DNA sequence: AGAGAACTTCAACAAGCCACAGGCAAACGTAAGCCACATAGATAAG
DNA sequence: AGAGAACTTCAACAAGCCACAGGCAAACGTAAGCCACATAGATAAG
């Protein structure tokens, strides 16, 4: 039970061979710290122990073909053994989902994710089943169902309408997905709306303007490295895409102003407002966290519907320091939002909201339309449901920097037997489908062009056993 | 010297472990392949042994930082260490070195690349030395100059006359190697000349743009699934693309047409007559045999250039069934390799063709004026038909007669004429160990490709350069 | 030339106690400056 | 009462020889997948 330290002199044999190993192999250098690979390190240091060091290692070395075979069988097995897990934990209805399809660079394969969400005992599950390539049948819906259904079925499930899903507005997506009680992609809604909202105010494409020659002289002219921060695009598809070029700017902007006035640029700096960048730094950072807060993966984050309501409210509301331009685009925000933020958002945002134990923040007629899903549900997954329901607007619980609501459900579980139950079927939904697009960025990881060759198998499995060796093993 | 066996059971545990680490840390099958991965496992192995099974992994696995560290002192150890028999090779007029810039795509740096060649024992060594960074400077000779002079000072060389570059016409490729030896690439020049032939010929003109729409027909629209050998893009940065997407397309033909038999857009491929294909690939099969034989490095490709000549003219001599165009594609042709060839071959190629066991095949001017350049450099490097002499060594070497034994290596049998012909030995093991052109360069391009990669950015000029310049030692001196 | 067997007579060593003080000899204290590997933060690709 | 010391007799009895029955782990030929490594080969990119 205790470990043998060893002197020096064979730590620094070890310095040196792993040296050469490096350079020979030629691989990125934290492929040492993997945790997998000290796992290898005790495995080879007790074999050799038992087996001495006249052995014959090269017996002992399999062949990758057969490392390939074997990955898959053994992701059959383990999918296999876990799917009665997954039956367990959906058929209490503790479980909710994700989805989306996602596109490769070198073939362009029709890769679909699939992510299941769920909670066991104090950790936040949160699985990925698998990524499965629609082939090339016109990217039809009516086949995305049908390989939809072809995954549920390797873990013996078959039913899709009590799982709630958290998905953006695909118009196939969305029209297959209407069987299902469809949550609207609460992080791919703020960045819609707020291109949206961007898209309603030229008034800031002049100095927008001037920033993209900067970004374009940046990246031609090869002057990034005098500035201790390399400049950013634009990248529309990454999310809050002008935050960081706002980072870049504002955090820059005292050598990228010295360096464009040593190269004779003073052009280039003219038509630049520094209180407009200050006050929309500040409106946009609560817009940053708010992205953060909701990609929350494990902790819950479709309690934050309505807190980010309030936030944005107070934040989007005209102040005094704004700009004839920013008081209209405060306006504009206000319009865009109430149109189509409140008008999409319906009874499972206000009532997951409401399970959070300071249960006063919606007093208003909310609370009837709340108690309504509230006993929906109550019987769904069936002292009294409505006394319950009373005896909760009772309750005022103070707010702490380390609260949670689901350990607090919890230990008022053994006082609420299904109104906690409740809890966590809601607490257990996360508010946008980032997990899903993590997903499709961690197959892009694992896509490169030397791996041009991988099958859709494959590259499944690899993913699913990664999920569980993350989620189920401690 | 026996081995010994270990359990069945121990066998599958090792898969299922190994399989748990791989998919755990996300690498590629091709790892434990590796050899030295098994140069560490027998390490592991035999410390486990000599050290038992309750023995600490946590303290004795290093640090990714302290591995950086190791690795340039131990860059910098072999450096020093192997500096002074690769001056003896600078001094022995033996060595090639090849010259080039580079630039990435993620940082968009400035790299000098140097590298060097030579042949000690019964080995020609080819060792990667570093493609250095030009900061960001104005990018003229001037600061080429500076880089090279520091990159072959810090391996203590500050002369330059006795080696041989190879190299494309750069501006600044021109304009600084005008004070020291230069030879043209074989690579880029062909290349170039192929871009001509297929210039100068207007008839061919449409079916390249042809061919690449129905490449791109069937790749936008995903139509790659069916297809046994599919086809891809030209991607012209690269060298002969035309032939080969030509070729694939003759090969797919069947697949083709009845797809477009099937899809209703027969009028795609309607538009192109096949014996022109096959009138493409029979000129160009030669070409691209030429292609593969001047890439060679571990065997001599700067001396099979002008046989390569041969090879052309022989190809380039006129046919029968050629249609008119192909006749006028080969006028050009022949027209391109006076205007170009000729031009920019040296007495390098000559002399390392001459070498040629039967050098009866160019009884011209031409081994009289490698007879004079063998005497210059003999006399700067040191009838009577015993050796004896270098004027009498070619006298002697020019009546030898042998058969073309087809499985010839003139490297070793200039090794064992060394007995009979030293100076001309060693004038050989000079040439061969010339590449004709820069492909080593885009090899070693290819290697920083695999160290440089979109997550593998922001890395260090030095910690780089010492990477590969270590990998090519190992690739020199490990047995 | 035996042979066993016990006896005074010197008188002659000798193992068996102490007294004790003088090493060299194994092992524990500071100190100690070169390492040097371990510990937290930006930062590009995303 | 006792001495200490050699013969004399059955004697039986616990050491070694012997070696046909009954018994047993050790060795060998066979056969069924079998199945996990081992081979080239191609296929894209670089």
């Amino acid at each position: 039970r205790e470990l043998k330290t060893v002197s020096a002199d064979c730590k620094k044999e070890a310095i040196e061979k792993c040296a050469q190993w490096v350079v020979r192999d030629c691989r990125p250098f934290s492929a040492v710290s993997g945790s997998g690979f000290i796992d290898m390190i005790k495995f080879f240091i007790k074999v050799g122990a038992e087996y001495g060091e006249h052995v014959n290692v090269e017996e002992l070395l399999p062949s990758p073909i057969t490392l390939s075979r074997k990955v898959t069988s053994d992701a059959k097995e383990k999918k296999a053994l876990i799917s009665r897990e997954i039956k367990s934990a959906v058929e209490k209805d503790g479980a909710s989902a994700t989805i989306d399809l996602w596109t490769d660079n070198y073939i362009k394969r029709n890769f679909l994710g699939v992510t299941l969400h769920y909670h066991e005992n104090n950790e936040l599950r949160d699985l990925i089943l698998g990524l499965k390539s629609l082939d090339f049948e016109r990217s039809t819906a009516e086949n995305i169902y049908k390989k939809l259904k072809a995954i549920f079925s390797q873990f013996n499930v078959e039913d899709l309408s009590s799982i709630k899903f958290v998905t953006d507005r695909g118009a196939n997506v969305v029209k297959s997905l209407a069987n299902n009680i469809r949550i609207n992609c609460s992080s791919h809604l703020l960045s819609n709306v707020l291109e949206n909202s961007f898209e309603e105010t030229p008034e800031l494409n002049m100095p927008i303007l001037a920033c993209k020659n900067i970004v374009k002289y940046f990246k031609k002219a090869n002057l990034q490295h005098r500035l201790r921060s390399s400049l950013k695009s634009e990248c529309p598809t990454r999310w809050n895409s002008t935050y960081t070029m706002l980072r870049s700017i504002l955090d820059n902007w005292e050598s990228v102003i010295q360096i464009l006035s040593e190269a004779g640029e003073t052009q280039r700096i003219v038509h630049i407002n520094k209180s407009i960048i200050q006050t929309m730094v500040n409106i946009l950072d609560g817009f940053e966290r708010i992205f953060k807060e909701l990609q929350t993966c494990s902790s819950p984050s479709l309690c934050f519907v309505v807190p980010s309501i309030l936030k944005v409210k107070e934040i989007c509301s005209p102040d005094v320091g704004d700009v004839a331009d920013i008081a209209k685009l405060k306006v504009n925000i206000i319009k865009n939002v109430r149109i189509i933020w409140e008008e999409n958002l319906s009874i499972w945002h206000y009532t997951a909201f409401f399970f959070y134990p300071p249960a006063l923040h919606m007093q208003q007629e909310k609370v009837a339309q709340i108690k309504e899903f509230c006993l929906s549900k109550m019987e769904d997954l069936e002292v009294c449901p409505s006394d319950e329901f009373e005896f909760y607007r009772k309750e005022i619980v103070i707010l702490s920097e380390d609260f949670k609501v689901m350990e607090w459900w919890n230990l008022n579980s053994k006082k609420y037997p299904k109104l906690s139950k409740l809890a966590l079927s809601l607490l257990s939904i996360p508010a946008s489908s980032a997990a899903s697009e993590r997903t499709f960025s961690l197959a892009g990881n694992i896509i490169t062009e030397k791996r041009n060759r991988i099958g859709q198998q494959t590259v499944d499995s690899l993913l699913f056993l990664n999920s569980f060796y993350k989620n189920f093993c401690k």
